[PDB]
C-alpha cells in the first residue's frame, strides 16, 4: 500500500541534505538575492523540467 523507495522526501520549502533527502519529482532550488551579497539557503520545490533530483523516482 504505497511503498516508500529511497527518497525520504523532506519538507517542501526547506533545505535539502542530499542522500535522497528530497523527493525525486522535486529539486533543490538555490536562488540568490540582489542588492549586495546575502543570498539565503536553498529550498526544496517541485520540478517538471528534465533536470530533477539525482535520485531515482518513486511510485
Amino acid at each position: 500500500g504505497t511503498p516508500v523507495g529511497n527518497n525520504k522526501c523532506w519538507a517542501i520549502g526547506t533545505t535539502c541534505s542530499d542522500d535522497c533527502d528530497c523527493c525525486p519529482e522535486h529539486h533543490c532550488h538555490c536562488p540568490a538575492g540582489k542588492w549586495l551579497p546575502g543570498l539565503f539557503r536553498c529550498t526544496c520545490q517541485v520540478t517538471e523540467s528534465d533536470k530533477v533530483n539525482k535520485c531515482p523516482p518513486a511510485e
